[PDB]
């Protein structure tokens, strides 16, 4: 099982956080995920680790406390986002995508 957290963060699209208390890792890939997916979540110690791994792998991290708290409560690890989050998450994905040039 070792390495699953780091591999999930490495392939992530964007992380939205509340300080070092909550981190939500979102993944969206055209043709694979039909909606953005919460691939990992962390509270406290695990949130800090997600944030450190995000730095290591150059994954964009955005602080948005109300959004991070709502996502944490509503969208469990391995679940697709629901309608209330479609537009807030789209805005994060747009800021986050690498255009690769």
């Amino acid at each position: 099982q070792s390495g699953s957290l780091a591999n999930n963060i490495k392939k992530s699209t964007v992380i939205v956080k509340n300080a070092t208390h909550i981190a939500i890792c979102l993944y969206y890939k055209l043709g694979e995920t039909p909606l953005p997916l919460v691939i990992e979540t962390g509270k406290d110690a695990k949130a800090l680790q997600i944030i450190k791994l995000a730095e290591l792998y150059d994954i964009p991290v955005i602080e948005d406390i109300p959004l991070a708290r709502s996502l944490y409560k509503n969208i469990h690890k391995g679940q697709y986002i629901t309608e209330d989050f479609f537009e807030p998450v789209a805005q994060l994905i747009r800021i986050a995508i690498d255009l690769d040039y």
